[PDB]
């Protein structure tokens, strides 16, 4: 019983390691972070910032891509900053989100729930802490999620707006037409270091 | 001479299978390759679509990124065909260009020309066989070039609208505001390999 502990310990927190460590992350992202203290602008990446349900965890992932490890930060100037860092110690590349320069801009369309194979808005599977909303209609609110990728493409094809599209088997249609599918054994699930950690907390309780 | 008109033929014969056999590419773009007979909608990744004079080769190159290995398909069937196929066998993730899906618009701006570094459009660096020209649209034509990453922030203040750019040292911000920078061990020039291949040809000749 008192192993059982042990066990919990051993990974309710040596798993926090790994996160205030970031090690699914790129060298860079890596580099970046460690250097932490010549961007004071810098915030957070992407999957630090966002809350999703333990339920739909797997779903926000994919419309969210590479994106997970896009570095978030107040201003242009500290993008500039990282950009300069990285180029002279050639740490490889990343990808910057300057909180005064995205575009959180986002519509909604009347009639869509009443689309075939409609299952919501992906904005409404996530919260953000206000002083990062635009974040969030940048990330999501243009995006939407429905059943299958029949759906999807039939939609796609009807309104031919630039509106990202989710299928619940994970399936993505970007903005333009771009159509990322396909399955592997890591999963890939942006978020499951985190959830691990929803339930490890408070699954010793 | 013999020995080098041999020696050449032989070269030649190795960047092929590389070709062919996409040694290089993802596991699921590989995968999706050795079986192109289940897909006959199936054309090519995109770095083998794109006719490029060589100086430029390398810009054109930063300038698509992971969009190299996107795989173009005639229409949305095949698309959902790979889909499919990747999604039983857990091959891993691609991403698929539909040539009956992708939007293929882009916009001139009068005056653009007359801003500060600006450098020209990035359509006017690709050539495509016709039967390709959304894909071109699709890939650029949207896209410009400027000189620093300043004069691309400040342009994208501006105009503040959904152009893509790149700066000559290698930098990039999509069209919603997202800065891509940082230099790692140079080059990974994604024609290198069919430049040589056309380059053995002017050898035996």
């Amino acid at each position: 019983k008192e192993k059982r502990l042990r066990e919990i310990q051993f990974e309710k927190e040596m798993i926090e390691r790994d996160m205030r460590e970031y090690r699914g992350f790129s060298r860079a992202v890596r580099a970046v972070f460690e250097e932490k203290e010549r961007f004071p602008g810098l915030v957070d990446v992407v999957s630090n910032l966002i809350e999703v349900d333990e339920k739909y965890s797997l779903a926000v992932s994919v419309l969210l891509g590479g994106t997970a490890q896009n570095i978030v930060v107040r201003n242009v100037d500290t993008a500039k900053a990282i950009v300069e860092f990285l180029k002279q110690n050639e740490a490889g590349r990343v990808t910057i989100l300057p909180l005064d320069l995205i575009d959180g801009s986002f519509n909604r369309i009347s009639g869509l729930e009443n689309e075939r194979g409609f299952v919501g808005y992906a904005v409404d599977l996530v919260k953000f802490p206000s002083d990062l909303e635009v974040l969030g209609g940048f990330l999501f609110g243009n995006s939407v999620v429905v059943e299958t990728l029949d759906d999807a493409i039939r939609m796609k094809k009807k309104y031919r707006l630039n509106t990202r599209i989710a299928t619940l088997d994970g399936e993505l249609i970007s903005g333009r037409g771009a159509i990322t599918g396909g399955r592997e054994e890591r999963s890939s699930n942006v978020f499951e270091r985190r959830i691990k950690l929803k339930h490890l907390e408070q699954e010793m309780e």
